[PDB]
């Protein structure tokens, strides 16, 4: 954990702001921005991550 990791995920983000919304999305399985849909879990959301960088662009 720290200042630039989501609470669900464990991923990090392009800013320490974005990162609110991001967590919000991961709770419901979603991107913030790319809106693209998986399992609400951080073995499905980590892996989505590992191929978005929509999330603060
Ligand atoms: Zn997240
Ligand atoms: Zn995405």
């Amino acid at each position: 954990m720290g200042s630039m990791v989501c609470d669900v995920c464990h991923h990090e983000c392009e800013t320490a702001k974005e990162l609110e919304s991001h967590r919000q999305s991961c709770i419901n399985g979603q991107c913030p921005y790319c809106m693209t849909i998986t399992e609400a879990t951080e073995s499905a959301l980590q892996a989505h991550y590992s191929i978005c960088k929509l999330t603060g662009r």
